[PDB]
């Protein structure tokens, strides 16, 4: 409960409904503790990939001080969302006392090509909790590829599927029913598409000639993330085509979940060095 | 009780390694702890669905005394196993001080002819460790309603997919994978082929008006259980036909389950009362 906590809090577009602030002030806090283990500093100028509704580039705008710039990525329209749209929330950011320190290029997808950003340099390209929605940890690679035109490393941070409680077991079999359900076969309706670990991280290294490095840990269990999984989990099951059989046998992991605990996974940070 | 536990291993058949009798004293227990918790009592008749190199069916057959008789059911041929094949151990356990009291039927899958028991009724018939062979949860319901006719109940016994230690997540892992991989690409070398739950045994119950009685959950982390499942899971990304992407997709998917333990979960036990 730091006064800085609750002014960033403060500065984000909240919904209507009774909890939204208290989500809101969890999901900034576990933000501030992702900065503060890639040791963010006054100055920087920094890109984020997979902004969304700007979360964490809120908290990174704060770090990097009034000389300091961030720029947010995604691939989502401005117009996506509900209660808020991205739009809604960046236009809020960009009105507000950070305004002057935030840029948001929607629509973008940099290794297609550079693009918005293609003749400036960074101190740092971040990415926390977006690796997960990569097609494919070749399709991580080779945004990391363009990036090195533009930064000397990549920081990451990413849900770990190493539980440190047992009741993030939920969360960490959210996310395995949607991985191995993915590469059973590909939907566009899907959310969490290639579940990223540090030894992938490793691996991409090595297959570049790059160097990963293995950060601090960031624990963070009354995030509402768990949540949000299991739901969309057990949502999925319905929503994808899938045959009788598959979705009957899916079932019993969907039972198991519901009774392994709703605690979000710790998250897991390290570097891309190039 | 637990003190036959000596007396019941030495009447045990062992294969020729210098730790045979530990491990084989660690699965007997095991299986005293799933009687206990099933409270067979003297003189009864008792039917065991997947009795393997009878390991439960000893225990069993000790407990309800010369009075009670334990036939077991094995799909597999008497000629299977190594080093010790299945009929090497029965053949020792019907010439031995039990061998009275015991009965096997090799080939025989009662859901595809009942022949074999034909004019027989029994006190309970039981299940430990052979739900998850199943070839669904339907066909495990069918042979429940074929029971109906010539016992007063099913007890089961099953690895739990709740852990209770964090120790036992690989464990866990290990069962959801082949489960999902059995879905996609079934093989006759695979034994995980459907995962059964408490909740299955209740919807079960459900749909037939039958009772269904959640018993007391079993813990013995020491059993081998858990490096064996994980040792085949791992090797079944070669023996299984994958696609080349589901294979890499599922690869480090093992490598995350290398870093959640190597302790067997909880054994969950009940009764369907019919
Ligand atoms: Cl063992």
């Amino acid at each position: 409960m730091e006064k800085r906590l609750d002014y960033i809090t403060d500065l984000m577009a909240l919904g209507p409904t009774a909890n939204a602030r208290t989500i809101q002030r969890r999901q900034t806090a576990h933000r501030l503790a992702i900065a503060e283990a890639w040791q963010v500093k006054p100055g920087e100028k920094i890109l984020e990939i997979g902004c969304g509704q700007g979360d964490l580039s809120a908290v990174l705008a704060d770090q990097v001080g009034s000389s300091g710039h961030v720029t947010g990525i995604d691939i989502a329209s401005p117009d996506y969302g509900a209660p808020l749209t991205l739009g809604q929330a960046w236009n809020h950011l960009l009105a507000g006392p950070l305004g002057d320190r935030l840029t948001v290029h929607f629509n973008t997808n940099l290794s297609d090509d550079l693009g918005p950003i293609a003749d400036q340099h960074f101190d740092r390209v971040v990415l926390a909790h977006s690796l997960w929605y990569f097609a494919s940890a070749n399709a991580l690679a080779l945004l990391f590829k363009n990036m090195a035109a533009v930064c000397d490393h990549v920081d990451v941070a990413e849900w770990s599927m190493q539980p440190t409680a047992l009741d993030q077991i939920g969360h960490l079999q959210a996310a395995m029913i949607q991985g191995l359900l993915y590469a059973i076969a590909p939907s566009d309706v899907a959310n969490i598409r290639t579940l990223i670990t540090p030894d992938t991280l490793a691996q991409i290294a090595h297959d570049n000639t790059w160097t990963y490095t293995a950060g601090t840990i960031v624990e963070d269990p009354t995030l509402d993330d768990a949540h949000w999984e299991i739901a969309t989990t057990n949502a999925l099951l319905t929503e994808l085509k899938l045959s009788t059989d598959l979705r009957d046998r899916v079932k019993p992991l969907l039972e198991a979940m519901s009774h392994n605990g709703t605690a979000s996974l710790a998250t897991f940070t390290g570097r891309i060095t190039f």
